[PDB]
Parts: structure tokens; C-alpha cells; sequence
């Protein structure tokens, strides 16, 4: 089972002793730290770390005993604040008195901004609020990938309005593939869930649970798949045997869209003639609500799409929209699932607009590139402790280094707030109380072991919507 | 409470139906795809054998609850209810599945395989790629021991070149990831990965993994000492960071302890505030209880390089039998900022230049040590090598055109050592012909159960160096 006494850096467990004596109150914040290119970021999973981990009951006398006997042998040494943490146990039923105040999640907060703030609510706690920096910093994982998720989304809204004059099915062009590619099934869960804010397109099964779980939709799922194949599916059948594989795989999905991945062998001779000559019959006659998607899986990712498009413009019948641009009959789209992140996706649709087809041909899927290949310095994802209270008297405090002003942390209390331009804006040094600013835009979620306020998912994708969408 | 009929990919829900049919068998591998990451550590695989895939992993309620989320996730019915419920009825939801594998700890190079998978009953030719997902996520802990055991390597080169020895090099890269990865799961997995390399960590998480899972004749796999943050030096106030450094050296008097000293200026701490105002409680503190100074910003190599060179003009510094500087016995450096195999080596080189031991320094790394990883570094991949459709059985691969390096191998493989002491992978069932040995893999997962498993204690000797051997 977890154990909170166990989920913090090894160093934490050393500073109860190191705070200036007479200390009652730490009070510290997150932020996305600005640096002298993601310009504003999704709030979102705060509520996960909230009600898995932080909430109820979770100081127990045999939790006490296993870190006690742990860090003994960890540090061979007898560091370990047995009394602090036996004191929330008798006084408060092991709930933690703990006051966190956040942004709603699903905010769209531009970078170096107060998120979060976290402070004790009980003297004796000063230690506790640093304690659970290393579990509330992990944040940044589903902050970076909704994140990362949503200027992906930006990017295919202006390409497909450009090149078809909408943005109908904008929510299913990037789908998550990443499931084998993060480093845990939690980890999965989280990631997928963080992408559903802006598309309903995954294969990564375990967001949906976390999703229902933790925060909830009317709908009953917030993600869908379609039937797809993959190269062992393919390659089972024999060298010789491609083409009785797509028959065979087409016509078992014939009234359903269905992916065929087309690369195992020559996709350029599947397309062209497989696809294109042998078994034409079988596609021409599909419905528009079961298509066949292409799916190319290797070679340089432009290169490919583009010389894909080019021989299905040959060998099936296109049209050309409204807007100029080249369009497969709709029995027949593409879907690009390898190499993907946010900077090849920009250079595919570029290059895509350059030879006239439009966005409205190709979906994309990513795994690596949309839940591994991101880290907290992306971000700039930081927790720090902004004000004291020692001896009564509270200072505000923060760190400066010399050779490094882009870590300069914020000074005292915090609030965030409405510029008049409607625009964001933090209030140090408890400036926020003067009242020129209107509300403080951040909520009590979480008060001595109990979560006090919630947000759906619907709420969640509603807050991070886009401009574009929204007009 | 986890359920496997949810954890794969969702389009493998619908690949029952695309084998050909009659299809009785199906055969495949994992490997480190051949193309910096000449040779891999093979870590992990034990870990999800017992967590996820051993004993009755099927029940009723599992089925009902697949069922229903996929009726909603496909907006259809194609989930496989008959044959999960096949696994429920003839086997008491245990796997019908073979897994063989090289042992932990190992060390093989590129394009070799690693395990393999197939099913042991043929109503369940399905069931081999539905667990593709899951296993290919041995990716990480793989990677992370891989990565981690190459730095150890450039540690050793230096600190052998430096100090004339190999002593402490076990304590010298630190993880210091918890923060910086993706959940607390991810967390346990790569700090236990970091373990089979080095003892030293603060990623509490990979102590308990190791403990359930693979087991250590110590108390524990991996240690820490008492350190400062930013707060416990920020909380004191900007004109009192002399009153916070001086309680926490006391407080902690006879025990290592280091003290992030870059909260307002670095320089003017390593030369005025330790080097002369709190010197006099630096120089009285015992070998086994030194003061480890901690910068924690600026360019990494240019940072470490004066921090030295102040300390080295106030403070005593001897030149070791190998012509490098050291600094005294009671005060060392840690750099814990901007750490990746990259920048370790800069440091490392740039400190060699300027004549100062590898001794003077620990290193911690956080996100390049746990987190800037991802799957396509050692290409880890599974792929299909081998089928048997009606009674007949066939070698199968992919090769694209466009890329030869997605290549996979050809049917039923093993892994064998050559004359000259080497691993070769051999295709096509060769390994029967027995000109190659005895195959190096070993089942490890049979019908439910683990049939052969390791010891931490294993493993680490399986990973050791050249050098250290
Ligand atoms: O290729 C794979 C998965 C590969 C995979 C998975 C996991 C790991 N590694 C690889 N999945 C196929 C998904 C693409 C389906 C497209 C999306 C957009 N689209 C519609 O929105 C639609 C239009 C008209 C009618 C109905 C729907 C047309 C259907
Ligand atoms: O700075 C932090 C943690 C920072 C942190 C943690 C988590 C997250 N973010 C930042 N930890 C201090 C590590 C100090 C390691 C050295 C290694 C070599 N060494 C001994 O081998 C030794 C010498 C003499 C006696 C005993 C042992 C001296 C101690």
C-alpha cells in the first residue's frame, strides 16, 4: 500500500531540523517558470494527485513504524520526525493540515504565473508543506502533455481552416498511440487523460478508468478507437500473402472505418498496386462511414505522406474543395503514425499546403513524441517557498541566483488575477489584499485532508477550449 | 484495481480477427534494434511478470467490465468476450502464454534478442500480441539502467585517471528524479534501474520495488545523507543566509551534509561565508562527516570549476600520488544541476584539465537520469517472428523499403555464445541444428507462474563493469 511517509526525497526527511527555529508557517507556490515556445500552459491533474494520494485518513501508526525502520537503515542514522508525524495522527485522524489553492484545471494561464499555492494549517506543521513538493511537482507531467497536446491542436485548427474552410473533426486528427511508449502504466493513464483534454481520439486504454474515476463525463466515455491493424497482422499471412491480409482485414471490417497499415513490405507498391489496382473494388464501394485509412509507418514523414497522397491522386478520383486544395474521395483517407511530434506535424501539414492537399486527408497518431519525449524543464514546472512566519513576524522570501535570473523565484503571498485588458496578471508580496484587482482567481481545493472543490472533465475541456474554436 | 483485459492498445481488441485463419500459434520477440548504446542491460522484465501478468489475472467481473468499455469505447462490439472467457473456464485465468529470457542484469549488444513470447494453447494464438503493450514497457527500465551504467563508465575512466583507483564510484552519481518524472510509478521503475548501477539515491519509491520484487541480502539497495533545499536556507531571510548555513552544519555535525549555497550568489558563499566567516566549523569536522557544498545553477562545467577554484585557495588542498589537486578530507563539492550523460562528460574532461581529482566531486541528475528517455534511444521493439496457420509453420517479418533499419528477424530464434566468447542471435530455428550450443535463453514465465527469477544482488553482479571485474 502507499505510504506517504515514503513518497518524498530522501533529503526532506532531514529539514524539519533545518528551518529557522520558531517557525509556525511555510507557504510556497507553483508556477511555470518564465524564461528569457510555449507561452501559456493547461492546468490540469492537480485533482488526481489530490484524491489518489493526498486525501483521508493516510497516517496510520504502522505507516509511521515502516518509515521509522526504513530511514534507519536508508540513512544509517535516526533522522526522522517520528513526533511531527505522530502529532497529525492523534490530533488529526492522520488527515493532513494542509490548505492548497489553485487555478480551475482545464485554465489556460500564460508561463510565470502563481497555479498552485500550499501552506500548513497548523503551527506545528511547518515541516509538512515541503514534504509533499516532490508528489505535487509531478503536476508538471499532466500540465506539459495537455500542454504540449493543445499547440499540436493550434497548429492542425490553422492548416485545417485554411486549407477546407472548418474545422469539423479537428477533435479526432491526433489520436494517442504512446501506450507502449511511456515508463509505467500510471504514467499511461495519466498521459492519455492529459491528451483527451483537447481530442477524443486514443488507443491508450487506461485514461479512460483514471477519467471515470477522478473527474467524470456525461458522456460515457471521453475516448474512442477504431478497428486497425497491425504488422503482425499483416506479416502472419506470408511474404507472398499481403494482399489476401488487406482483403481478408477490409472485409471483416467492411461497415466500420478501419486502418491498414501498409508498410511492412513496399508501401509505395501496396498503394499503387494493391490498394490502387488489386483489390480497388473493395474500397470504391465503402461507405463515407467506413473508410479505409492508409496507414504509411515508415521513411521520412513528409516524404512518405506526400508521395502517398500522390499515388491515390492517381489511381482513386479527387476532387478539389472550395478552398483550392486537393480532397480523396471519402471511402479513402491517411493517417501518419510514426515520427510525430509537434515539430514534424507542423512540417507535414506545411508541406502538405505547398503541394495543395488539404489537412481534411490525414490524421495523425503519436506516441513517444506526444506522452514520453517531455520532461519539467519544458516548462519550466517549479515549487517553491515564497513566505514565512518566525517568531510571529512574516517575511517574504525567495531565492535569486547570481548567475541565473531566470531562476528567481516570487516574493510572499500570492493571488492571481484579472488584468483590465482581461489578461492575467500574480500579486506579490500580499498585494492581492489591497483589492485593486477584483477576485483572486485561485480556490481552496484542499483543506486538512478533505477536497473542497472539483471540477468535471467537461468543465476541464470547456476552460481549455481554443480561441478558434471559440469563434 | 488492474485489469489486463484494459491495459493494451485499443486496436489489438480487434486483431483476433485479422490472423489468418486457423492460426494456432503465434511467435514473437523483443529486442534492442541494431542501428552511442553499443550494449544494453537487460532490467525489469521481472517486475511485470509478478505485478501484472502471474496467477488469475481473469474473473468475471474483468470480462463484464472489458466488455462494457469497450461496447462504448468502439461505439460497437468487437471485443473477444468467448475467447477471454476460455482463459477464465480452462485455466482459471491464468495466461496460457511461454515467455523465455536472458538474465537480469545482463549486458548484450544491440540486435539481440532478449525475451520471446508465445502461447501455449491454441485457441489463444491472440493472446501473444495482446500483451505486447505491457511487456514493451520493460523499455524503460531497461533504458534508464543502460544510460545510467554508461555514465558509470566515464566515471570510473576519470576517477581511474584521477585518483589512481576506483573507490566510492558507487556513491557518485546520486538520483535525484523523484520530482522530475511522470508519476510515482515511473518513479519506483527507473530509481530501482539507477540501483542495479550505483547506490545512491533519493527517489524513496525504488527502495520498496526492490525489496517486493527482487530482494537484497543488506537492508536496503540504495542510501542518502542529510542536505539543505532552497527553503530551509531562503526561510531565514536574504541578510541571515550565514545564520542558516551555520545551523544546519550544527545541527548535522557528525554526518555528511551537503547545502545548496547558490541561493543569492555561489561565489560569494564558497569565499566569504564558508572560506572565512564559518570556516573554523568546517575545518573541525571528521573524514567521515564532511561539508558537501552544493551549487545548483550557471553553466555546469564553468560553475564546478570555480567553486574549486575558490575553495582551493581557502582551504588546504594536497596533490594525490596521481599529480591531481584534493581538496581537504572534510569538505567535497556536488553538482546536482543540468546532469546528463553529456554534460558528465564535459565536467568530468574540463575538471582533468584544470588538474583536480574526479575525487573532489559527486554528481546528481534528476530528469536526464529518470525522464529525458524515451523508447526510440535503443530502438526497443516487438515484433511477430513466427506463425503456425493450418499445421504449417512460417517465418514471417516486416522489412520497409524506405528502411531497412525497421527490419525484424525471422523465425524461431535463440541466443547462443560463438567461439570467441561473443552473443549471436540465430533465426530460422537454427538453433536446433546445435552447431551454436545451448540457447542462453531460460523460461521465465510459464501458464501463470514464474518458472526462474533473479536477486538484486544478482543482477548488480551481472551488470558490473569491465573495469570493475
Ligand atoms: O491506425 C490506428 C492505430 C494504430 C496504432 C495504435 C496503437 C499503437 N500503435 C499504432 N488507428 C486508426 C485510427 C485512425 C482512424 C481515422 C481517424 C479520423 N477518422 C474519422 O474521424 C472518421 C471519419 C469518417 C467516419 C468515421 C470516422 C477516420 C478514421
Ligand atoms: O545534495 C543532496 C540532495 C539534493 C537533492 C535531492 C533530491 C532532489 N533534489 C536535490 N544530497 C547530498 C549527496 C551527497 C553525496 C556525497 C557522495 C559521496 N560521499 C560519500 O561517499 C561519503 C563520504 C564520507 C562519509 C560518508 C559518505 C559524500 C556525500
Amino acid at each position: 500500500e502507499f505510504n506517504i511517509l515514503l513518497a518524498t526525497d530522501s533529503y526532506k526527511v532531514t529539514h524539519y531540523k533545518q528551518y529557522p527555529p520558531n517557525t509556525s508557517k511555510v507557504y510556497s507556490y507553483f508556477e511555470c517558470r518564465e524564461k528569457k515556445k510555449y507561452e501559456e500552459t493547461v492546468f490540469y491533474g492537480l485533482q488526481y494527485i489530490l484524491n489518489k494520494y493526498l486525501k483521508g485518513k493516510v497516517v496510520t501508526k504502522e505507516k509511521i513504524q515502516e518509515a521509522k525502520d526504513v530511514y534507519k537503515e536508508h540513512f544509517q542514522d535516526d533522522v526522522f520526525n517520528e513526533k511531527g508525524w505522530n502529532y497529525i495522527l492523534e490530533k488529526y485522524d492522520g488527515h493532513l493540515p494542509i490548505e492548497i489553492k489553485a487555478v480551475p484545471e482545464g485554465f489556460v494561464i500564460p508561463r510565470g504565473n502563481v497555479l498552485f499555492t500550499v501552506e500548513n494549517t497548523d503551527p506545528e506543521c511547518y515541516w509538512l508543506t515541503n514534504w509533499i513538493e516532490t508528489i505535487l511537482v509531478q503536476s508538471w507531467y499532466p500540465i506539459t502533455v495537455a500542454t504540449n497536446s493543445r499547440e499540436q491542436k493550434k497548429i492542425l485548427a490553422k492548416y485545417l481552416l485554411e486549407t477546407s474552410g472548418n474545422l469539423d473533426g479537428l477533435e479526432y486528427k491526433l489520436r494517442d498511440f504512446g501506450y507502449r511508449g511511456v515508463s509505467s502504466q500510471e504514467t499511461a493513464g495519466i498521459g492519455a487523460s492529459a491528451h483527451l483534454v483537447n481530442f477524443k481520439g486514443t488507443d491508450t486504454v487506461a485514461g479512460l478508468a483514471l477519467i471515470k474515476k477522478y473527474y467524470g463525463t456525461k458522456d460515457p466515455v471521453p475516448g474512442y478507437s477504431v478497428p486497425a491493424a497491425e504488422h503482425s497482422t499483416i506479416t502472419a499471412w506470408g511474404k507472398d500473402h499481403e494482399k489476401d491480409a488487406f482483403e481478408h482485414i477490409v472485409t471483416q471490417f467492411s461497415s466500420v472505418p478501419v486502418s491498414v497499415v501498409s508498410d511492412s513490405y513496399d508501401i509505395y507498391n501496396a498503394c499503387e498496386k494493391i490498394w490502387g489496382e488489386d483489390l480497388r473494388h473493395l474500397i470504391v464501394s465503402r461507405s463515407t462511414q467506413a473508410p479505409l485509412i492508409i496507414r504509411p509507418d515508415s521513411g521520412n514523414p513528409l516524404d512518405t505522406v506526400l508521395k502517398v497522397l500522390e499515388i491515390l491522386g492517381k489511381k482513386f478520383p479527387v476532387t478539389e474543395n472550395s478552398k483550392g486544395y486537393k480532397l480523396l474521395p471519402p471511402y479513402l483517407r491517411v493517417i501518419q503514425g510514426d515520427g510525430v511530434d509537434i515539430n514534424t506535424l507542423q512540417e507535414i501539414v506545411e508541406g502538405m499546403k505547398q503541394k495543395m492537399w488539404s489537412i481534411e486527408n490525414i490524421a495523425f497518431g503519436s506516441g513517444g513524441g506526444l506522452l514520453q519525449k517531455l520532461t519539467r524543464d519544458l516548462l519550466n514546472c517549479s515549487f517553491k517557498c515564497s513566505y514565512v512566519v518566525t517568531n510571529g513576524l512574516g517575511i517574504n522570501v525567495f531565492k535569486d541566483p547570481v548567475a541565473d535570473p531566470n531562476k528567481r523565484s516570487k516574493k510572499g503571498r500570492l493571488s492571481l488575477h484579472r488584468t483590465p485588458a482581461g489578461n492575467f496578471v500574480t500579486l506579490e508580496e500580499g498585494k492581492g489584499d489591497l483589492e485593486e484587482y477584483g477576485q483572486d482567481l485561485l480556490h481552496t481545493v484542499f483543506k486538512n485532508g478533505k477536497v473542497t472543490k472539483s471540477y468535471s472533465f467537461d468543465e476541464i475541456r470547456k476552460n481549455a477550449q481554443l480561441n478558434i474554436e471559440l469563434e
